């Protein structure tokens, strides 16, 4: 039917889908998206040779090369247009910035989720993928497949990766991590607070930052510490969390659990609990996995990243709430607390009294 | 109606972004279940429920790995969520709940049909390593003009296929698949091969095209014409003659050129060369058959028009100068190659079947 026609063409769609965040990556590599930003008005559009004027390029195909990448973007609403009729009766287009635009271009405090797209889309984790197909056959894991180590190893070995993996983490949280600290109130009077698997520290020195008399110890692999900036309050300090971790009045692990399984997650818990005192804590901030694959863009969040746990990480998962519950439970927590959540994220705090 | 900013937009708007940022992941591993054969597998093996579950799919791979079954889960999870498959919850002894999954209306061409082709071998090809590495190089060709494919290899695409032969047959494959659908609607609708003498496909591929015509029309004289490294491999087809060559020299003769998808490949200047060197093969009533997506009016978010601007930016990663192009576009070739004439004659699957009339 046109039915036939509607199933023919999604196929083709779905065929080339990473046109669009390679597209996009070209884009931001090449700072179109900045350029618009300070160009014109938020409102406003603008034209890919006032664009391509910006760039250190004297390649007379450039403007129309843009035009091609941001009609592309366009169709996607990942940023707006305008049409402007030219006098042989062609129609061209000016490009505006879309809302998805405000996270992939540079806030007030210079963060965004440019990064983090830097991250998703280079060469390094898309090796994996090719690899998919073994691991399911063969057992194991796509990225030791493709690498011959496990991902931490192998940052531990690639200086360009490390340093990629580290900003794109450091960016994301920082922005969640600025939603939730407006809202959560669980680090209020602690005296110490460690950062599990902190990365670069970003959040560590944010929580110091609202509350300058907390102790703060960002914990990660030494090739992470190594890359550390100092931040007044908060002590790196590198090391292996499946060993032990440092002690404090509360441990924070952001995005640590779902790199992790089960069993691997349960000895990481055991070391925290045995590091907080009596009345202590850890703050767990991770997505929830929905009931049911529906077509959301928050849901498909949770379920893209249970496939990249899937591609790169030795048993990593995205889990339920119910799913947290039964962690804290076998780690021998006794409370659990869901206490607030900010662009998927899920701050649940594992009491070890109730 | 103007939308506010707020808390509510703001979410919506970060979660799109991240989206994005992994929005690879549905292709590639869309890739990896029809490599593993999972879509023939729930085609062939619906219980009479219509819904199958990951450890029935994981039971027919060659497979013993015990986390196949969860493995599969999270990735058909994933393609269920995007309405490639659908589902259905069962709830577990234990309480927890279990999905089953069924195929979705897409699969109808991503499996085999009743004569044994799909696009699925399309996707492979879209999904394939060496095509995906033009991607790394795309700000480099914006920088400093060229083709991103030339930046990562050294040399054009089809030089290259001619290097490397399990990359050729992956894309002769995906394209012979792709056009066998596409053609087979369009040999039902459109009348333009009717009473010819002679056709020739003009890069023709390994001429599935040229052997779909004749097997219409019998007494038509069908000439398949491509580059040497893809003929050398293509069906001997009854009724068919293959040729290798380079268009840009020349093409053969014959009553009507019909060209699919090759305009797209090459530039403005490419395509007046190889339509003039079309226009001196025809006789003076002959025409150009030409078969192309044609660029709608905006970039609306139809999924017809994602197609088309998919194959553009497509062709920008590939190809030497090659786009898609709208109708008025298509004309001024026409015109300026020394067609009188212009008609949109068919349409199937979004390729519209364009004849260019040497007399109007
Ligand atoms: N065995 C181990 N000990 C300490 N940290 C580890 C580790 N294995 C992995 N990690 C660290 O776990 C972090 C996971 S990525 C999360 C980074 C940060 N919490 C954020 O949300 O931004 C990486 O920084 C990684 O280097
Ligand atoms: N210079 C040239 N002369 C002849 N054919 C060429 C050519 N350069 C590229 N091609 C061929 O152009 C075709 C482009 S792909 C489209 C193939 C076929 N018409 C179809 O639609 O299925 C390829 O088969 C390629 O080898
Ligand atoms: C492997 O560690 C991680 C990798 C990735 C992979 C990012 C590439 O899209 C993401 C994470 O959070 C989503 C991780 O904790
Ligand atoms: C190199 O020429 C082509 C490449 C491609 C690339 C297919 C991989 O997505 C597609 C085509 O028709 C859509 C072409 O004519």
């Amino acid at each position: 039917h046109s039915s036939d026609e509607e199933a023919n063409l999604f196929a083709m769609q779905l065929a080339s889908a990473a046109v669009l965040p390679m597209a996009l990556k070209a884009a931001i590599e090449l700072d179109v998206l900045e350029i618009m930003a300070k160009s014109v008005p938020p409102s406003g559009y603008i034209s890919p040779a006032e664009i391509a004027a910006q760039l250190p390029t004297t390649n007379p195909e450039a403007p129309v090369m843009l035009d091609r990448v941001l009609r592309l973007l366009a169709s996607y609403s990942v940023v707006t247009y305008t049409l402007r009729e030219l006098p042989s009766g062609k129609v061209e287009r000016l490009y505006g910035l879309a809302p998805v635009c405000k996270f992939l271009t540079k806030n007030e405090d210079g963060v965004s989720l440019a990064p983090f797209l830097l991250l998703a889309t280079d060469k390094v984790l898309l090796e994996p993928w090719f690899y998919l197909k073994d691991a399911i056959l063969e057992g194991g894991i796509p990225f030791n497949k493709a690498y011959g180590m496990n991902i931490w190893d192998y940052f531990g070995t690639d200086h360009r990766i490390n340093k990629v993996f580290n900003k794109g983490m450091s960016s994301n949280s920082t922005i969640t991590m600025k939603k939730i600290l407006e809202m959560y109130n669980g680090f209020e009077g602690l005296t110490t607070i460690v950062d599990v698997g902190g990365g670069t520290g970003a959040v560590a020195s944010m929580i110091v930052a609202k509350y300058p008399s907390i102790n703060a110890i960002n914990f990660d692999l030494p090739h992470v510490i190594q890359d550390a900036p100092a931040f007044s309050g908060v002590e790196h300090l590198g090391g292996d969390m499946f060993d032990g971790v440092p002690k404090g009045d509360a441990i924070f692990i952001k995005w640590i659990c779902h790199d992790w399984s089960d069993e691997h997650c349960l000895k990481l818990l055991k070391n925290c609990y045995a590091a907080l005192p009596d009345h202590g804590k850890v703050i767990v901030a991770e997505y929830i996995l929905p009931p049911s694959p529906d077509p959301s863009i928050a849901t498909k969040v949770v379920i893209h990243t249970d496939a990249l746990m899937l591609a790169y990480n030795p048993g990593g998962k995205e889990r339920t709430e119910k799913e947290f519950q039964a962690l804290a439970m076998a780690s021998g927590f006794r409370g659990f607390k869901v206490a607030s959540c900010a662009f998927n994220t899920y701050v649940m705090e594992f009491l070890k009294t109730a």
